[PDB]
């Protein structure tokens, strides 16, 4: 309800709204010169160290160089890098993956989302990227299709056994399993649970089975199975999802 402006390369957006905070950043959505719509982050760099600004270069680097592989990632426009601060011009999407599952799918909605979720990862895995830390959150909804909004570089819901193990590109085939799961049964497998230590405990005990319901959709179900299998050798892999049924037929 004001003339807030933000400045990046000369370039002056006009704010509209603050569409993301957290931590030392804020995502707000904006108007260019030519009247048109982008989002852009603000990142506060004052007080990181040596390896969270580090951590940051990391992640700018693979966004702009990832960017002409894939159109299922954030399209980053341009960027200003300062000692202060960073400021990132992308496209605006309409809403995150997390908020609109809160308010919540089509069969046909969940099979086109999933082969968008399947080419993200799959092209951060092939320039040696592991999110590790894969969830709604990470995925934006643009003009009917989902986009890979972090790299991991900079709830225990989506929490592989490996990660808890050890306190590899299969442990995001379990996250985006988790995702997928949600979207079938409008559940976590591990979500009935309230207490999240005993929740930790069940993700290692092989003794307890994840329920898998009967639907329609036989294909979806073996999916399901495959990506959540607790030895990531025997757990199905990316290029395997990319070639089954469900994908494919
Ligand atoms: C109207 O554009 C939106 C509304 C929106 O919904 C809001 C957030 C969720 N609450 C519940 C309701 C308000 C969520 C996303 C967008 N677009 C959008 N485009 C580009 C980037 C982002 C974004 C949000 N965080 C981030 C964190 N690192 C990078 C990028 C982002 N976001």
């Amino acid at each position: 309800a004001a003339n807030e402006c933000i400045s990046v390369k000369g370039r002056i957006y006009s704010i509209l709204k603050q569409i993301g905070s957290g931590g030392s950043s804020k995502v707000f959505q904006v108007l260019n010169e030519k009247k048109q719509i982008y989002a852009i982050k603000y990142v506060n760099l004052e007080e990181a160290d040596n390896q969270t600004l580090d951590s940051y270069r990391n992640e700018i680097a693979y966004l702009n160089k990832l960017q002409q592989h894939s159109d299922k990632i954030i399209r980053l426009y341009d960027y200003e890098i300062t000692d202060q601060y960073i400021y990132m011009v992308m496209e605006c999407g309409n809403i995150d993956l997390n908020s609109w599952l809160k308010k919540k799918i089509d069969p046909w909605e969940r099979k086109s989302y999933w082969k968008n979720m399947l080419e993200a990862v799959h092209t951060i895995h092939q320039h040696g990227i592991v999110h590790s830390d894969l969830k709604p959150a990470n995925f934006l909804i643009v003009d009917g299709m989902l986009k890979l909004i972090d790299f991991g570089i900079a709830t225990v819901n989506y929490m592989p056994p490996e990660a808890i193990k050890d306190m590899s590109p299969k442990s995001d085939v379990w996250s985006l399993g988790c995702i997928l799961y949600y979207m079938t049964y409008g559940k976590t497998p591990f979500q009935q649970i309230i207490n999240q230590i005993s929740k930790l405990h069940a993700i290692i005990d092989p003794n307890h089975e994840i329920e898998f319901p009967d639907i329609p959709e036989k294909d979806l179900q073996d999916v399901l199975k495959c990506c959540l299998k607790r030895d990531p050798k025997q757990r199905i892999s990316i290029p395997e999802l990319l070639a089954h049924p469900y994908v494919q037929i």
